């Protein structure tokens, strides 16, 4: 497949600044390296240079809006800029806000894209539903045209127009969601699997429904916004939101050598892999190299096995 | 669901005393508060007070009858107040000798009820087929009406009645079954889901079939006596009996939030629970965080989330 | 079932010599013992004597050609020997080269038999395929008839005579084929069921699948080749080629609880366990342990327990 890699060093979405290590620690794993092993085209964007904003007090409860804001605003253009070079961007990020930003930069290149989000959490919170204020869990919320008109105009996202509607993305992975947020689940009748359905269908059904939800009426772009904590911690402990019980490595590979199988991914996310919160330097390796290789399986790695077009028995 | 919380710290049904720890330490977690903060009506009966009978030799090869007999017939007699008192008795016990006395006390009200027992082990050895003599692997057999005239007359236990029927119970998780217990499964017919019919079918149709066999027919109060060690003891190593191959952390969840969905619960069991045996204090945190989950799943607490009948986005 | 145990403390399949500590640690463990205390007729051929071959230079890149040709060779002889006296041959070996005279000797004796290879990887790499030279991921490219007139004549292994069709084996567990192999796989039309079809299809169709792809058409003597490096590494770790995201506990003994269950099991092997690769004594006690298990559940112990055919209740 043909990447555009954008390394997005934000973390300003939540506490913890470890987060924009991510885009550094990734590559240096080998990732563009890995990529290039397989059949591959690759054009590293380079690492977003997000500016400091000093003076940026919360709205209400929200913290670091305008920074947050900016950055996706700064990301959205680069995703378009990749998406126009006809390359399946790859954004290396830091927090999960920057997920505005990817949707909505490969949004305007790709206006009937489909999401596939795997998380532990929804991020669908509103900033008058939010209870941390952490803008990491509420990217969703500003993406849905449905709850256009239910977010409030919160410095540095006055550029934002919702670009996907209710019935364009599938969450994977849920395992810790917010009263608020599973209303709004409920009430816009948001499609998810949760870990409850992923126990009782297993992923080779729950994935089967989600391509068939997502293109059963038509063929569409598909982003996959992968928030490495939707695996279990013994798998990514280097994350700041782990919760119990979640998809396993195998799991994981699963949904996306699936996904890659359909010729018709556009668009991912990396996101949430904070080094500096690794309780061992394994604990760091170990979330680092399950991050590369559910990477490189979007993009064509099958544990089958890979061969090229030739004859190797000669 | 509306909760009665009985304190069973008991341990003389098996060789390790740590085990009357468990009302304690399941207590300090925060189980009462936690329950509170779902749309639960609790409360604790207290812990019962057991009396030490020190003349109590051993029956032939088992081992503190009088004591055990004791407190099964203690224990039924709260459980039949609390399920008089319309509410789904929760018995954080010891060891599961006080099955007897749980199972007893809640069929004294609901004679129709049904038996989900969630364990590594059948607990169906008789006096005479205990190899260990310990009554925490013998609970079943007092209960089944089927072995009535094979069970010994065995001093504390002339209270007994047997309440149950082969047919009205199911057994999840087994992995460690002596040779007559086996005897005993295939002679009365009882229905089971070893870790081998897990692997066959998934949890997903292990709970299906499990719901199907016991209300098919008609709907019926459920009993959940669930042991720790059912888990694998990656996940509850705290206990005194650990048989490796166990349910996951998930598949605990699942079979409990299917309980629960029932709302057919009226009696559970959290036992085995044994927190000196953790090899460190993490194992200890890891077994009782484990224990309150399975609690809150059988009470409410889904995966996908929880809202209150209400409008968040106002 | 009846056994015919033979050591085959052998190494030079590979560069770890600890491998051939493998019929030591195993039968320490009581594997004799155990096998005995089920309904098993066993009878030990002792550990075969492996002659020191000084002057074996690489044939090309293909190392120790010389010592490993006659490993096999000498096996193979052994294996003939014990199927010829009603017993299924059990293989305790070293690395998994021995499977070319393992297969060949039972091939011998049954001609028509089919083989189930568990296993991390394919082991078909040819000699000239191979990029590590390590004959232990080269013993199929030797059996397989259809490849024939693709492995080169190499120093120790005149005597062989490919015995098994690509249409009668299967592949269970794979993760990590080289692409040469992968070609040879999808060109030969081999039947196989990596990690992937795992995650899609749950191992209890994968078992049903392969048990009917390979005695749907008559039914023909089994001959089970197991790579402990098959299970995933946080199970087997003391392994020399370890690879993430394996086969669990729990499908291990699933696949053979199902393979026992046939009554077709006539050769068995338990290779790559190397105890000098244990981090440190536990991990050495897990892998052993768990080739034990896997090795009780090929010949009769149930999860679901096991009992002779008497009165119990008596
Ligand atoms: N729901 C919590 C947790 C947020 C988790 C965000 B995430 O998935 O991007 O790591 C909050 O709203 O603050
Ligand atoms: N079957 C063994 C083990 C007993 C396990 C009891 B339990 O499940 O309550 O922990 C015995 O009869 O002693
Ligand atoms: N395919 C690699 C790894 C070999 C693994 C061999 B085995 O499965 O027997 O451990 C090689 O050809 O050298
Ligand atoms: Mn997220
Ligand atoms: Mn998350
Ligand atoms: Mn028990
Ligand atoms: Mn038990
Ligand atoms: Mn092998
Ligand atoms: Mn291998």
């Amino acid at each position: 497949r043909t990447i555009g890699i954008i390394g997005a060093p934000f973390s300003k979405g939540q506490p913890r600044g470890g987060v924009e290590e991510g885009p550094t620690v990734l590559r240096k794993a080998g990732l563009l390296e890995k990529l290039k092993e397989q059949e591959c085209d690759v054009k590293d964007y380079g690492d977003l240079p997000f500016a400091d904003i000093p003076n940026d007090s919360p709205f209400q409860i929200v913290k670091n809006p305008r920074s947050v804001g900016k950055a996706s605003e700064q990301l959205a253009g680069k995703v378009a800029e990749v998406k126009k070079n006809g390359r399946i961007s790859l954004v290396l990020g830091g927090d999960h806000s920057l997920a505005i930003g990817s949707i909505s930069g490969h949004a305007r290149v790709h206006p009937d894209l489909g999401v596939i989000w795997v998380d532990a959490h929804t991020d669908i919170n509103t900033p008058l539903t939010t209870t941390s204020g952490n803008l990491h869990g509420q990217p969703v919320s500003f993406l849905l045209k449905e709850l256009k008109g239910k977010i409030p105009d919160v410095p540095g996202f006055s550029w934002v127009t919702p670009c996907i509607s209710a019935k364009d993305i599938v969450y994977i992975g849920l395992r810790d969601v917010n009263p608020g947020e599973h209303y709004i689940l409920k009430t816009l009748g948001i499609k998810y699997f949760s870990m409850t359905e992923v126990d009782r269908l297993g992923i080779g059904k729950v994935m089967e429904e989600t391509l068939s939800y997502l293109l059963g009426r038509k063929k569409r772009p598909i982003h996959l916004s992968f928030d490495v904590d939707g695996l279990d911690p013994s798998f990514t402990p280097a994350t700041g939101t782990p919760v119990v019980g979640g998809l396993t490595y195998r799991e994981g590979l699963y949904i996306t050598e699936e996904i890659y199988k359909t010729g018709l991914l556009s668009g991912l996310d990396i996101m949430e892999v904070n080094p500096s919160l690794g309780k061992t330097p394994e604990e760091v390796t170990r979330t680092v190299n399950t991050a590369v290789a559910i990477t490189l399986a979007c993009f064509g790695l099958a544990r089958e096995g890979n061969h090229k077009p030739i004859d190797y028995l000669n």
